[PDB]
């Protein structure tokens, strides 16, 4: 099956909304959700970083299942930056779509993407679903 | 009674077709109609042929939606707004499930770009935005 890939940074109200939408897509299409979080994996990647990531993924998959979809955790430590990691993973598993959270920001004489969201949306070779 | 799928289309194009096909599939799965939108400002700068082309694009787009087995409606927006604000406000007004929009992906010089309308729709929207290449 071609999964829904959902990228989560941390546990947050936004992440929950992202996961709920991803679960709905998966339920409708009859495919599992692969929940991903990316770390580089060098000397800079600390114990607590990995702890938090594992907790986030465990929580995320529980949300997917509660919303009536099948979910799997995929921690990625592949020596890549997160956007490239997410995009490459999505291609590797032949994802139907990537689901990501975006910060809802009002304009301040300028209106900008976070570097991670920007690069996921633009570099992906799959549909990208952006949730606030 | 229903929360529609909103699809923003610029012109008749291969990209627009892919956008519409994805939107139709979302609509078929959810059992909701597709509202196809195109935005113009509507002052003296907006010429008659601009409006004609936009109406033709919407008519074409709805035919694609129906061919893909979904219910579609045309919604031309001439409301004195910039396209991104217009699309985002429309989606809120109709309580859309999601906005589906096309992304330009590459510039003539191979730069990774959204396209100015899609970029601002993605950032400004309150609704989920589905980005199709
Ligand atoms: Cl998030
Ligand atoms: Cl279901
Ligand atoms: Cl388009
Ligand atoms: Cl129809
Ligand atoms: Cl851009
Ligand atoms: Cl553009």
């Amino acid at each position: 099956y071609m999964p829904i890939v959902v990228a989560v940074d941390k546990k947050s109200d936004r992440a929950e909304r992202v996961l709920r939408f991803a679960a709905e897509e998966a339920r409708l299409r009859g495919v599992p959700v692969y929940v991903v979080h990316s770390l580089p994996g060098g000397g800079r990647t600390k114990d607590e970083d990995i702890i938090e990531a594992k907790e986030t993924l465990s929580w995320a998959v529980s949300i997917i299942r509660k919303e009536g979809a099948e979910g799997e955790e995929h921690l990625l430590v592949r020596g890549k930056e997160p956007p490239d990691d997410i995009v490459d993973f999505a291609d590797e598993v032949d994802a139907i779509a990537i689901v990501i959270g975006i910060r809802k920001r009002s304009p301040t004489g300028k209106l900008i993407f976070g570097s991670v969201a920007r690069d996921v949306i633009l570099k992906a070779n799959k549909p990208v679903i952006c949730i606030k």
